[PDB]
């Protein structure tokens, strides 16, 4: 099944974002680094968030190549509240917009442990990791948001956080789950603020994941998946720039699944 | 609370649906004219689709003095099936496109009627409307898409079909619940042939359905509403617009409110 | 190599308790499938049932079977639940007033075994599930509502399914769609009729052995490796209308073993 | 001018049937509160429990007190159900094995009785409620699932709140995202240990007279017109791990009487 919705270029490439400084966290692979790529694309600021220093010069180097939008180093663990500050203050600019996109789904051999073999410790770092480290940007930049009485948040779930997915262990489940309820009771205490707050549930989309899971596994994914395809990175990234933009300025507390159908709840 | 995001006026015009037929019902008034002046404002053609041939000849009118997209009349009653289809084929346009917007939420004396107190009738009427009248354009409409391999379907539900708002009445909860469930089938049916449908749930919408509100109620909304306003007609119509659009192109099955935060669910 | 055996049994001294002992319970659909089983389980607790269906000696022959039990009592309403005047006549011709409604009434129409898909569904078909599923419901709830309400006292469980919440490719666009409207409709029901203190909730069931390679495909999408028994889903519904879900309304609880959870 | 009367009592004959005889349930929070409530349901049903809360004398004196009623019966497990270490050795101190587990432990930190926002609160908070809410929920999950799933045998109720599921301006930003988590976290699991025929659900409540004006004004928005009493809660969680909800996992109930329904 090939792509059958192509943006035009010139629509591709609008000044959507200009005079916006976006803070991307997951930035330098995967979905994080297809969201960073769209919103230069539309003329953002973005602050590339990851583990790696190289892994974030490297990203920063190719982005600022395209001679749109313009990327600076944000390279910290977001589970490390104060490291997290320090890296964003370090660059000088005020985020109006973060995008909470790092996450992780630990596995053994290719599998997901079960419940009952579950390390505590694996539990808990994956807590940190999805589900701190998302409240960790949140709490590093609302006070600015709400003095200003402007930003937009946005949150990154999964369609395994609303049913099962046998290919993901409980902590991504419970983590990506607590996503929903967290954005939405976050869209309540920041609205009155003029602040929006929302979050993605990607499906099954095409990104190294893909080869971790077994062949017959993401061959069985794609069949129960309506629109017959993996989804794309951009397609995620074109959802993320439509909830930070102005032409969803009534939207706010909602989880979009961006899943082709797959695993609807 | 005012307004805060601005749409510039060379995005808010760019010809993201130019070359779309797109059958909009209840255009004639309220959300539905605003989401069929969006999309001429897009370069789409639209099908004005309501009851009385006036109220459609001059919503034509208006729009084609834009020069922009075009309009085409469609009067109709949406809950009958041969009629409905006798006019969209009238227009000798084949649409690929449809926005369900009409609907109605009968009150008497400006209340809503209980479940203990409410005509079998109305009851049905509502259910006509809402729900089949819904089903109608989709049957329509669908033999076309699903040869194409191409369309895009819309359907209005509310944030009353989610949890209880005390404006409406049973049946307009029951209808609006309707669209959710009905949404996610029809995503499933219809996504192998590349066919998106997703559903809005608009909050409170200022539109003429607010002078029939008591105004303490509809003071106790907005208050109940975080983002502390209603919402604006043109703020749906940018939610249908991105939803019919190729930068959700993977989205497929959802239903997003439009509420700013009230009755989130 | 796919069912389960039944792991939980209630024994027969908790199963034959007179928990709805003096309640007046109608029960749609009541003549075969779950809503039999919903008919044994209340007369079971010494309730006294309404066995509403389509036809009369369906439902003579159920009521004849029922009070042989020796325990609660069953009387006849036959009739069509989408006509609200029959429905209401036949009713009335009971002499009984239902403190409780049990709408289990519905149909999943397919073709030689298939559903026919929206692109290809005849308009009158949807029209008739709406009907039935949706309206009748609907109609049990307006006929019992002005007595509950007066009474302040009533209890109310609808029949959704896993379908109406997610994607099953065993039914049509019409079930799906008026399985949703239940539960919003459900949760509306609960809170306009909360302050009269009668409670509103509904059931979601998965695949039940009712009225096979379908089936199979059904269980290897089931966690707990089986279908479900039409008496689990009646406990459900005696549990929903009893004293033992006392702040309990506006829920829809699935019974599905785990399949499609949404 | 705000609450209403109780409408749905339980006969004594009925409340104290051995529903749960023979079976050993892990109750988390149970010193005081819905635990205390839900402790006292399931010994009065003939089940052993497990009384697990922070403070020995709190523990100590529940288990006296409910081991006076002459049902059921009541050990002692005093520990941080956040420190999986400490909760191992505290349920194997008590020589039992435990064949379901409710959790109830819960914080929601205010300040002088107000929930603080996101912009003002402190990391360690939001890490505290987490550490309690989810982790120490997975902690007795984790614990009692390889013995359960050796049984093939095995309940387990979660405790969300309605406020996991739209917003309660009672409640701070950790507490909702953390029973958030629980919602999806339990179809998980549900998935995961259906296979072995445990059961896995979640009750999600609304208002519960536990441990004024936000009280009244919470009253105006529950349609049934009253907080719900700790013992109609212990009443889901004594039926979600009874062998009248056999076919019945992955499920969130509201025990909220109609309040914040979503
Ligand atoms: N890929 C899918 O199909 C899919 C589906 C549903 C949801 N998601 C979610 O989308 C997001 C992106 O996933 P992906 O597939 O692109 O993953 P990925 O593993 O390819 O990329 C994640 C990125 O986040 C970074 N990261 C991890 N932990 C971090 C930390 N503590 N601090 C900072 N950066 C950190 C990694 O270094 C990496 O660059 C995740 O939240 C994931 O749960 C993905
Ligand atoms: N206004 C709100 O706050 C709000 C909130 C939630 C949902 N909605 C939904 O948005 C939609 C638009 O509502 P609105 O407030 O603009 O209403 P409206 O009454 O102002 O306009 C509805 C239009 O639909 C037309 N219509 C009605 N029945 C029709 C039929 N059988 N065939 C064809 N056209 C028909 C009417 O003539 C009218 O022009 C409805 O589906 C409504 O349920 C509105
Ligand atoms: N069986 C399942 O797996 C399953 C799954 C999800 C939901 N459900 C729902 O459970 C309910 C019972 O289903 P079932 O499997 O027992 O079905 P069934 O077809 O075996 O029995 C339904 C009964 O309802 C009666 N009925 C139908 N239309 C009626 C009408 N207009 N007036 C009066 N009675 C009418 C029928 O005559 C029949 O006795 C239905 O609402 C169904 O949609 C069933
Ligand atoms: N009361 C309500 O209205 C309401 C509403 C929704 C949800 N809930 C949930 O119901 C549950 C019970 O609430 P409650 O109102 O009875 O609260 P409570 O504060 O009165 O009692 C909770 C009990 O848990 C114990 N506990 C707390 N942290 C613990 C830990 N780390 N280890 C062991 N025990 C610990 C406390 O000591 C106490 O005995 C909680 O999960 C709460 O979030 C309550």
């Amino acid at each position: 099944m090939e792509l059958t919705e192509i943006t035009p270029e010139s629509l591709r490439l609008r000044p959507s974002h200009k005079e916006r400084n976006v803070l991307i966290t997951g930035a330098a692979r995967g979905i994080g680094r297809a969201i960073a790529q769209a919103f230069v694309e539309r003329s953002a600021t973005v602050g590339i968030c990851d583990l790696n220093l190289a892994d974030v010069a490297r990203t920063c180097e190719e982005l600022n190549g395209l001679g749109l939008g313009r990327a600076v180093p944000i390279a910290c663990d977001v589970s490390d509240y104060d490291a997290l500050v320090a890296a964003i203050d370090d660059t000088g600019l005020v985020f109006d917009t973060v995008v909470n996109n790092a996450g992780i789904s630990p596995k053994h051999n290719g599998v997901a442990h079960k419940v009952w073999e579950m390390a505590p410790d694996e539990w808990r770092r994956v807590v940190d990791v999805n589900l701190t480290g998302t409240f960790n940007t949140i709490r590093a930049l609302t006070p600015g948001m709400v003095e200003a009485r402007r930003g937009w948040i946005v949150n990154t779930s999964s369609v395994a956080g609303k049913t099962y997915s046998p290919i993901v262990a409980c902590h991504y489940a419970a983590t990506k789950s607590a996503i929903i309820g967290f954005t939405k009771h976050l869209a309540a205490e920041l609205g009155p603020y003029s602040i929006r707050v929302n979050a993605m549930a990607p499906g099954r989309i095409a990104t190294p994941m893909v080869a971790g899971v077994a062949p017959e596994v993401n061959a069985e994914q794609v069949k129960l998946t309506p629109m017959a395809r993996l989804g794309q990175p951009a397609e995620v990234a074109d959802v993320a720039l439509w909830l930070t933009s102005t032409e969803s300025s009534f939207v706010t507390g909602q989880t979009v699944d961006v899943a082709g159908g797959l695993y609807m709840a």
